[PDB]
């Protein structure tokens, strides 16, 4: 069973279905049904929703941690509502023509270092952002990450994971850094942590700690020293060093700078970030 957790902005103005007028119904092949949706009242009053519908899903509903009102960046979808009705959970999502999976991509094609930095600087600014409205993963993973119809990342702005007793966080262990594993507190630094496991898979088609089961994994993740793979060039094998320490302390990303520090790192020295912000790189593969 489904669990989408919503990480509600502070002043948010709770939905029902009857908030929406149904525009149209339709298949978006991975994404199955959806309908298109105008919101009638409040702050976004007037604008167009993607809305799903889905059979037995839990929702968790969660805090992030001047007045301003949001608007959209480039490499993130939002869950704006999320709301059960009979049954039913509603998810009033940003509308994405043609959105396809990751995961799809990641499945069909052999990426090479030049197409994970492009992936990874998208997915970079993206999690900022999303940091700095408060947000953090915990276990960022690859179900977070679509593409829209340009080829381009959207980084969904909720959670997903797949649920005897119930918990209120349930990671995806392998994504999962140290301190978050420990679950003796943590900050948006154990999702660079994370960032640099998405680095590791994209680039070796595995992931860097993987035991036979979740209590081995956690062991791996806290005292398992990583073989890095030595076909990866030294930019990278720095980047994933620098992500992949232990204290969060010392790892890239957390000093004051934050993603400033990540931005600057060689792997990355071909990038132009205004470029790519403005959308003006193209990807790798376009669908
Ligand atoms: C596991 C789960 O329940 O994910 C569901 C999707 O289900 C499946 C099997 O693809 C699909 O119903 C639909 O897919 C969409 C997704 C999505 C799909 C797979 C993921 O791993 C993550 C997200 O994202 C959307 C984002 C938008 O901005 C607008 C949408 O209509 C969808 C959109 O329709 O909604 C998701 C919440």
């Amino acid at each position: 069973e489904i669990a989408i957790t919503h990480h509600v902005k502070e002043g948010h103005e709770k939905a029902d279905p009857s908030q929406f007028e149904l525009l149209k119904v339709l298949g978006q092949g991975s994404f199955g049904k959806v309908f298109l949706v105008k919101k009638i009242s409040g702050s976004d009053a007037r604008q167009l929703y993607a809305m799903k519908v889905l059979k037995k899903a839990t929702l968790k509903v969660r805090d992030r941690v001047d007045i301003l009102v949001e608007v959209n960046h480039p490499f993130i979808v939002k869950l704006h509502y999320a709301f059960q009705t009979e049954g039913k959970l509603y998810l009033i999502l940003d509308f994405l023509r043609g959105g396809d999976l990751f995961t799809r991509l990641s499945k069909e094609v052999m990426f090479t270092e030049e197409d994970v930095k492009f992936y990874l600087a998208e997915l970079a600014l993206a999690l900022d952002h999303l940091h700095s409205l408060g947000i953090i993963y915990r276990d960022l993973k690859p179900e977070n990450i679509l593409l829209d119809e340009e080829g381009h990342i959207k980084l969904t702005d909720f959670g997903l994971s797949k649920e005897k007793k119930a918990y209120s966080f349930c990671g995806t262990v392998e994504y999962m850094a140290p301190e978050v594993v420990n679950r003796r507190g943590h900050t948006q630094s154990a999702d660079w942590w994370s960032f640099g496991v998405l680095m590791f898979e994209m680039l070796t088609g595995t992931l860097p700690f993987q035991g036979k089961d979740r209590k081995e994994t956690m062991t791996m993740i806290l005292k398992a020293k990583l073989g890095m793979p030595q076909f990866l060039s030294p930019e990278a094998q720095s980047l994933l060093r620098m992500l992949f320490k232990r204290n969060p302390a010392n790892r890239l990303g957390a000093g004051p700078d934050g993603v400033e520090e990540i931005k600057r790192h060689s792997f990355f020295s071909t990038i132009d970030w205004n470029k790519l912000y403005r959308r003006e790189i193209h990807p790798p593969f376009k669908p």
